[PDB]
């Protein structure tokens, strides 16, 4: 169930899978929604130890469910790569600016 924790969001690999999924798409039609533009790259300011290598890129996951199309991002992240490869999940709760911090 409760495989990612953000801060007090719970999410399972399915809603993870799900979020990636749509970004990956965006990202491979070379499409964006939002207003930061998702999915963009994530340069990893934060020095986060990915098991797989980058370019990485950010898409926002949403805690009702739905799938990200261009609303409020809220808080959490997904982060994959070139191979469609999960690197990780981050969020901006319980984090200082506009830092993350890795979801456990
Ligand atoms: N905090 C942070 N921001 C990043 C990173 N990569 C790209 N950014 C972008 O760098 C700027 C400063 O944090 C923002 O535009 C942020 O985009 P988001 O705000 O959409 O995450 C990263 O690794 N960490």
């Amino acid at each position: 169930a409760c495989d990612y924790t953000c801060g007090s969001n719970c999410y399972s690999s399915s809603d993870v899978s799900t979020a990636q999924a749509a970004g990956y798409k965006l990202h491979e039609d070379g499409e964006t929604v939002g207003s930061n533009s998702y999915p963009h790259k994530y340069n990893n300011y934060e020095g986060f130890d990915f098991s797989v290598s980058s370019p990485y890129y950010e898409w926002p996951i949403l805690s009702s469910g739905d799938v990200y199309s261009g609303g409020s991002p809220g808080a959490d992240r997904v982060v994959f790569n070139e191979n469609n490869q999960l690197a990780g999940v981050i969020t901006h709760a319980g984090a200082s600016g506009n830092n993350f911090v890795e979801c456990t």
